[PDB]
């Protein structure tokens, strides 16, 4: 009896599932594509629910018409649905086809207060998301950013109640930064960064500067400032005194700054998840966050790119198990990425270890008792990619007589297109879904959700940080799946 081995597979819809004009205009094409996904046994789909589309008119002027039409189509296809609360810009990089900013009336606040945006040491404003520094600042016609997020989720719940009650919507992923990820915009690809640069610390908005000054004063160092030996976006670690081997990241001041920077991200997630949990209390849904997969520089001591993204991860400090501990009271899950990547596929100069990073994040989640899901980072259609995902989905392989010791709660494939559902690409994908399901048919009843309970007691940052050390080895992962595509 191998049923406990089944891993659900979701497919991300196109970024244009709803048009840039907040109209549902590609229903027939989507219906035809969904027939191919149903033919393949897919459990469900996932979609960005764009803040800039729905609350684009003005404050509280929510227009759910297009999303309700999409959700009805998905329901009528017999598929489940994962919904992302997408509080960020879609696109805006060179060559991006689908471009959806956050609401214009929100951005208008930035004309008199440009510090609503994450800002780098050059002064450059990132306009994709509101700084965590304004989470609780009532700058937006009397509302704070957290209040806008809570109010959007409340309207979503009210409008989409029928889909919740029908068991269509099964997961709410709460966007927490650029690209919906709980991170800083430290690698701005169309604006001065190229892979595999170390990135930069994006903490120069006036709200975050004042927060650092207060934190530094509370520990008797009012004179401390952000590190000034950190180089720039496209440096490598040895170009800098901060990130080099034996560099100033190790110093008392460096540790204080890196803790402050990464803790603020953790506090940002905790406060927004608390509000999301209040909204969805009693509904049979999973709440999730998305952690970005910063695999470059993972092999060097400073983990420089993780540091600048906000993940304070070192040989002897688990910067993901802290995040996981924060999620525990919410019963929130981690949605990770890079599940398709092998280390051998990465360039040598990137000092990149996606396999080890995946193992670390999955192991951290599992040690805190969380559900963990994953995505692929980059487009892949080939058997090797599917077999790498399969390894990560069941790291110990098939248990012949019950549930395995560890397994992903789900996998979401990025992303549906016409190219996926034809030819050899489609053949490879269908076989992948079979293998993820342990060669069983689709189970519409799998992984039922209890009504969401209220978050447990708020725990302090000090309590969260107990998870950082000692750093533990990951659980053992097989080198290759025992159930390959063939
Ligand atoms: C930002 C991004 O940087 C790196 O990705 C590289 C690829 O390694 C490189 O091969 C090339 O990718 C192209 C790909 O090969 C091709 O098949 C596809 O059709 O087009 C791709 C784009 O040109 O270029 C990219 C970009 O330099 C890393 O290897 C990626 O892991 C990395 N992704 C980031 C970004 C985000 C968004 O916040 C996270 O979701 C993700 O986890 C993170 O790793």
């Amino acid at each position: 009896n191998v049923k406990g081995n089944y891993v659900q597979v979701y497919v991300m819809l196109p970024l244009d599932a709803v048009s840039v004009n907040n109209r549902f205009e590609k229903g027939d094409e989507l219906r035809a594509q969904l027939r191919k996904l149903v033919e393949a046994g897919v459990d469900g789909v996932m979609v960005d629910v764009w803040w800039g589309l729905v609350e684009g008119k003005g404050p509280k002027a929510y227009d759910w018409s297009a999303y309700k039409q999409l959700f009805e189509l998905v329901q009528k296809a017999g598929l489940k649905l994962q919904a992302i609360m997408s509080f960020h810009q879609c696109g805006g990089n060179v060559g991006d086809a689908v471009n959806i900013p956050i609401p214009q009336w929100v951005r208008d606040v930035g004309t008199r207060d440009p510090d609503i945006f994450y800002t780098d040491g050059h002064g450059t404003r990132n306009i994709e998301y509101l700084t965590l520094g304004v989470d609780n600042q009532p700058l937006f016609h009397g509302r704070s950013a957290v209040q806008m997020y809570a109010d959007y989720m409340t309207s979503f719940r009210e409008n989409m109640k029928e889909f919740l009650d029908a068991g269509v919507i099964v997961d709410i992923e709460v966007g927490l930064g650029p690209a919906g990820e709980m991170r800083y915009p430290s690698y701005p690809q169309s604006h001065g960064w190229s892979f595999p640069g170390i990135g930069e610390f994006i903490c120069y908005d006036k709200y975050l500067q004042a927060d650092f000054k207060a934190a530094a004063a509370a520990v008797g160092h009012p004179e401390w400032e952000f590190p000034n030996d950190v180089g720039q976006y496209n440096d490598t670690p040895e170009r800098t005194q901060f990130f080099r081997d034996n560099g100033t990241y190790l110093s008392e001041k460096g540790r204080f700054f890196l803790a402050w920077y990464s803790n603020n991200l953790i506090k940002h997630g905790d406060r927004i998840l608390d509000e999301a949990n209040k909204v969805f209390l009693g509904y049979k849904v999973q709440l999730a966050i998305k952690i970005s997969g910063i695999h470059w520089w993972y092999k060097v001591p400073s983990h420089a790119a993780e540091l600048t993204a906000g993940y304070y991860n070192l040989h002897d400090r688990d910067g993901y198990r802290t995040i996981a501990r924060m999620l525990k009271r919410h019963r929130a899950s981690i949605n990770f990425t890079c599940a398709e990547m092998r280390d051998s596929e990465q360039s040598s100069q990137a000092m990149s270890a996606p396999e080890e990073l995946v193992q670390q994040v999955l192991s951290a989640g599992w040690r805190e008792g969380l559900n963990v899901a994953c995505e692929n980072a980059l487009p892949r259609y080939d058997p090797t990619a599917y077999n790498t995902i399969l390894r990560n989905a069941r790291p110990h392989g098939i248990n012949q007589s019950g549930p395995p010791e560890h397994k992903l709660f789900g996998f979401t494939y990025l992303r549906l297109s016409n190219q996926l559902v034809e030819g050899q690409n489609y053949a490879n994908f269908k076989t992948f879904v079979d293998r993820m399901h342990a060669n069983l048919p689709r189970d519409p009843y799998v992984d039922p959700m209890a009504p969401l309970p209220r978050s447990g007691p708020e725990i302090s940052i000090e309590m969260i940080l107990q998870a950082a050390q000692p750093k533990l080895q990951p659980f053992p992962f097989q080198e290759h799946t025992d159930l390959p595509v063939g």
